[PDB]
DNA sequence: GCGATCAGCGCGTAC
DNA sequence: GTACGTGCTGATCGC
């Protein structure tokens, strides 16, 4: 049965209520200066559809829009904001985002549309969007009159689903989650999407130019010694080159046939010379095409700047991810990569970039969850933690920790923080299984207290059905009780890494929030440009650094309080690659 | 059967 | 452990 529905020719007064389901849709998936093909509005007086080319030159809608006292119910309202912004209009009164409410209660479902969020409360009188705007390169926008009942659908659908949601968050108490965190988080990402990151184009083209020069003479180095040519970048090809052409050992094997990953060749390298070659090429290649050709080809032409798109509603953890570009994976360990940060620079004149890093967070958190005595202790001590445990495990004094020694201790904490296992270590440690399960033990036999915690949060989550995050995130291991022990090791390990990335995640979410509160107070100009997990990136005047070095680091230190202190790092520099 | 497309995944970056 | 972009490739689409 079709659903009711003005067809509006012009904006009316009754759809401008004080409290409304609204749908601002861009069907383009990145929304940045992306058209709005059409506009719903469903209210206690009526469901109604709008043409964007009317409405949004109406003066009286673009106040309502921005009219804080006007509250409106969306699904994903970032999208809606960020594309009105590209139009100069300003969103504002978004009491309730269905997006985000359905992402809390279980990030499981992977909720992308209306429809998906609607069949968690048995509400299936609205279609998938795929449905509708098909998909690929099928994709499209349909005829007004399906265009139009489609968005009235969801509307309506948002209308309706909006009370069942907020219960139910009510009872999981995480309705503040969603109201004061998760939605004026939405509205500071908005802010940095479409303040963007400038990028020095010309410095990009010029490492560009060089890297193809370098990867031509690599290239023809590696056919050389092959004695043949072939696609370097075909697994199966290079796979016969190796293993059955140049006979090398095969140490490693994948699902469809032999391993060429980096540690594995790594490993190679001392039987033949194109081994060297090949992971050189491969470095080559990365930065290339991921760094230097894909980044260039997202960048606007007009202002050379790039504007990512923070998914807020996708980790299973509460993380944000970065897509086109990402911008929260740009090199740093090495230096031929961590170059690719010169390219980007601040947007204005005289000002310049500002970082600041959470020092082990992840770890901090675990020693406050797990109320371990011996690591909360080291971290009141602010110690090396990675050189501390190679104390604890091996039983030696400072002195005697070797750099070998520190490194494995130090994989042993990345361990832990991602949930332990015999195998896991094994494997990152190139050691056996046994030898493994004894780097294992020891460590606790030192922090009995995030042994307790690892033991106590598995039977939690079996026994709960789920485990939370310190402000109430949760996230749902029915494969706590499979009787496969992969898909059972794997949820435990989900067990006991979600809690400890899940509550960092919280709390720089909260730390971004009361920073742009303090910004705002202070009235600084600096501003957010991008969150890398566990770390701030931002740009301002050069006249506001030595305001920042003390606002920035107290401000994240002070989002939460803990067992144990909140240790911040900070740098700024002309690029981003300097803001070291 | 085959070119175009889609869908899975090895790989390598980040934290 | 959590992501994303990439290039290749087997599966599936569309004739
Ligand atoms: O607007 C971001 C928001 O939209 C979803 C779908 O509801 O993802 C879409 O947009 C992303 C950013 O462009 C794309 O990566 C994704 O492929 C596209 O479906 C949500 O997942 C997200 O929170
Ligand atoms: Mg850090």
């Amino acid at each position: 049965a079709k659903m009711a529905f003005t067809l509006a020719d012009r904006v009316t007064e009754e759809m401008l209520a004080d409290k409304a389901a609204l749908v601002v849709e861009v069907v383009e998936e990145n929304y940045h200066d992306a058209p709005i093909v059409g506009i719903a509005v469903v209210n206690e007086h009526g469901r109604f559809f709008l043409r964007p080319e009317t409405a949004l030159a109406d003066p009286q809608f673009v106040a309502w829009l921005g009219d804080e006292t006007k509250k409106k119910s969306m699904f994903d309202s970032k999208r809606a904001a960020v594309a009105l912004k590209w139009k100069g209009i300003e969103l504002c009164g978004v009491s309730f985002d269905l997006l985000l409410a359905a992402y809390l209660l279980d990030p499981a479902q992977g909720v992308d549309d209306v429809a998906a969020a609607a069949k968690m409360k048995q509400y299936e009188a609205v279609r998938p969007d795929e449905a509708v705007y098909g998909k690929g390169a099928k994709r499209a926008v349909p005829d007004e009159p399906v265009l139009a009942e489609h968005l009235v659908r969801k509307a309506a659908a948002i209308w309706e689903l909006e009370r069942p949601f907020l219960d139910e968050l009510r009872r999981n108490e995480q309705d503040r989650l969603l109201v004061e965190l998760e939605q004026p988080l939405s509205s500071i990402l908005a802010e940095m999407e479409f303040a963007g990151v400038k990028v020095d184009t010309k410095r990009l083209e010029q490492m560009g130019k060089e890297l193809a020069e370098q990867l031509g003479t690599v290239e023809q180095r590696i056919y050389e010694l092959a004695g043949q040519e072939f696609n370097i970048n075909s697994p199966k090809q290079l796979g016969v080159i190796l293993f059955e052409k140049l006979q090398l050992p095969v140490l490693k094997k994948t699902k469809t046939g032999y391993s060429t990953s980096a540690d594995v060749l790594e490993k190679l390298a001392p039987y033949h010379e194109i081994v060297e070659n090949i992971l050189h090429y491969r470095q080559l290649g990365k930065l290339q095409s991921t760094y230097i050709e894909g980044l260039l080809k997202v960048v606007r032409p007009d202002t050379k700047k790039v504007h990512t798109i923070f998914n807020q509603a996708l980790t299973q953890t509460g993380r944000l991810s970065s897509t086109e570009p990402n911008l929260q994976n740009i090199p740093i360990r090495l230096e031929e990569g961590r170059k690719i940060r010169q390219a980007f620079v601040p947007s204005e004149s005289d000002w310049l970039i500002f970082a600041a890093d959470y020092s082990q967070i992840e770890l901090r958190v675990l020693a406050h969850i797990a109320e371990d005595d011996n690591l909360m202790e080291a971290f009141r001590r602010d110690l090396d933690i990675h050189t501390k445990t190679a104390m604890d495990i091996f039983q030696v004094s400072e002195d005697e920790v070797t750099p070998n020694m520190r490194r494995q201790a130090k994989a042993v904490n990345f361990g832990i923080v991602y949930g332990i296992s015999d195998y896991g270590l094994a494997q990152n440690l190139n050691i056996s299984r046994k030898e493994a399960a004894e780097f294992i033990e020891r460590y606790f036999e030192s922090f009995p207290g995030v042994k307790r915690y690892m033991e106590n949060i598995v039977q939690e989550a079996k026994q709960k059905g789920y485990v939370t995050t310190l402000l109430h995130r949760r996230r749902y291991l029915p494969d706590i009780t499979s009787r496969n022990f992969n898909v059972r090791s794997f949820a435990e390990r989900m067990a006991m890494n979600t809690p400890i990335q899940g509550s960092a995640a919280d709390i720089i979410k909260k730390a971004m929030i009361d920073l742009n509160a303090r910004l705002k107070e202070e009235r600084l100009q600096a501003h957010l440009l991008l969150q890398v997990h566990d770390e701030l990136i931002l740009e301002a005047p050069k006249e506001e650094m030595e305001r920042l070095c003390r606002l920035v680091p107290e401000v994240m230190e002070q989002a939460v309080t803990l067992r144990v202190p909140l240790k911040v790092d900070y740098h700024y520099g002309s690029t981003w690659y300097d803001a070291k």
